[PDB]
């Protein structure tokens, strides 16, 4: 079934429920997962309403881009060319700079087929917006099936020779509640390598580690814990684990990480080469989430991409977008329940 | 009462009914106007859905900027600096340039005041967006009162030196059918002045010109067709009218303008310098409104705003802003009934 009700400030809440009875809900405001529930429970970070992504935390569950990540004195080279983009923390362009798509109420079609339903949200960032070469006509379609598969495929058209590499930023929490650490959650992550920050400013180190037999090694299932208690620096660092993890084997048809509590476990599928992975390392902020106060370390995101720091590390890949080109990403959660 | 539904492709509609039984709506894709009813006659131009505006002609009834009208070249000088804005008709910026503000959708809230309800829409014009310096934090406020007044309130406020100058884009039709055309109503319009354009490319002239006693005088009222028959050179470069009209007194106590058709009026007051008058010269392109094919002539806007060329005509004004410095430009539109008496035959 699907249900469309008003969110606030003008955005709407689209929610599907397929045939097992699971729950999942999106907004035009950011293009966005706001909850994802099964037997009432949430498995997924999200607020009650668009003014609290606004007042709250405007990342949870939404698209980020056009570029995900942190750029450098957020500049990048065109065509040969510097660009400077809007930079919003400190000299960094983070998540594609202040008041960006993620803030935007995106216009939406819904396309019901069935054993699967797709919201279609499209988006227009005309040129120059943030200091990025346009216009670019963007769309991300969030679809849920009968096999509790979420998928969201991403599409862009640019006018202009321009960069792009967005991501989803979903926080999951299988305890269903932000005031629970996912420490007591099991991980498994076919990364051998991953990208050192060079420090609290969170940009990259300029090196590419390998961390087979460390604390950060997930090709085997470990729980978090593990990662949380080590001594590593980088884990120091940020108090957590807040890194860009490379792939070993490209292509959608590899479970490329796993997520797992008790009898749930959510697998992850994605044509991108890299997977960043954030714990909710806030300290003692205590933004609240259903009236719980979030904890440090109560939620962990997958955000699939092209790694961040690719200015200075070119081996990690190349975002630009050629003008005519289509750029086409998919990234799929699955959600399985033993029995 | 307000009611609201959805609109298409995200967008709501908004209608409020004051004590009157006067209806009117608006929707959140371009902080727009969608239709204005009396007795079950729409008194301005609209479609029934959010598509029909993206597929059609996305401007009328929308609120359009950051700058409304053309810059000729898209070049505008700010701050001793020049900047070349987003080209979208020709060398021209015409209405801030392609994928402006007419067509996003805004946030907006509802605020009830009893006698009056008021529909405040927001949106964030990015830093470099379109070539324009911000980020720009945008806000029209349309109210509607139980005085048949319907205003339209503008603010803004800029992190960074800019230009800003919007308007409000209604198409008015008081034969209710977009298939009528506007020839038969009546027309008062406090301005002895007018700019004329250059060429079929639309930029102005360079100069002013005075319109007392010409086919385009209407300070004292006059039919429609008195303009759309004429012969005057800028008539026919544009097919009727389609320019900048200078009021010959500023201030918002004042009736700048009048349309009347029989019984019914509307009667125009703003802070401005300047109305834009454009009376759908489309020809015999015939878009559907309602299902009834458009005519020629089936619609008369009343832009209000610092007149366009003032890039060449530095006498228009100043649109530049100030980073810091709030914007703010209201615009009214009161309806009446029985107002004079207008009883023509066309
Ligand atoms: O969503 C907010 C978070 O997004 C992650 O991508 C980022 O690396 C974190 O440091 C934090 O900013
Ligand atoms: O279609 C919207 C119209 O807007 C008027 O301001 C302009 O002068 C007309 O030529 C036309 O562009
Ligand atoms: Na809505």
């Amino acid at each position: 079934s699907i249900k469309i009700r008003d969110f606030g400030l003008g955005s709407d809440l689209i929610s599907l429920t397929n045939k097992a009875g699971v729950t999942i809900s999106f907004t035009n405001l950011g293009a966005r997962i706001v909850d994802w529930q099964k037997d009432g429970k949430h498995l997924i970070l999200g607020f009650d309403s668009a003014k609290e992504y606004l007042e709250k935390d405007a990342y949870p569950g939404a698209t980020v881009g056009p570029t995900a990540g942190r750029i450098k004195d957020g500049l990048v080279k065109i065509s040969g060319k510097d660009y400077i983009l809007n930079q919003n923390e400190g000299p960094q362009t983070l998540h594609g700079g202040e008041e960006s798509i993620h803030t935007k109420l995106w216009t939406y079609e819904v396309t019901d087929l069935g054993a699967e339903v797709q919201v279609k949200f499209s988006l227009v960032s005309n040129d120059g917006t943030n200091g990025y070469p346009g216009k670019i006509e963007m769309s991300v379609t969030h679809s849920f099936d009968d096999d509790n598969k979420w998928k969201i495929h991403y599409e862009a058209i640019s006018d202009k020779d321009t960069v792009f590499n967005p991501t989803g930023n979903v926080y999951f929490n299988l305890n269903g509640d932000a005031s629970e650490s996912v420490e007591n959650h099991g991980l498994r992550l076919a990364a051998s390598r991953f990208v050192p920050l060079k420090d609290q400013t969170e940009i990259v180190r300029g090196d590419i580690v390998d961390i087979k037999n460390t604390d950060l090694d997930f090709r085997q299932e470990k729980q978090l814990s593990n990662a949380f208690n080590s001594n590593m620096e980088q884990v120091q660092l940020v108090k957590g684990i807040d890194h860009p993890f490379l792939l070993d084997q490209l292509g959608l048809d590899k479970e490329q990480a796993r997520l797992t509590l008790d009898d749930t476990s959510i697998s992850v599928f994605t044509d991108q080469p890299s997977i960043v992975i954030f714990t909710a390392n806030f300290g003692d902020l205590g933004t609240l989430y259903h009236e719980k106060k979030q904890v440090h370390h109560g939620g962990i995101t997958f955000e699939c991409q092209v790694s961040p720091g690719s200015e200075q590390i070119p081996e990690l890949g190349d975002i630009s977008l050629k003008a005519g080109e289509k750029y086409q990403a998919t990234t799929i959660y699955s959600l399985h329940t033993k029995l």
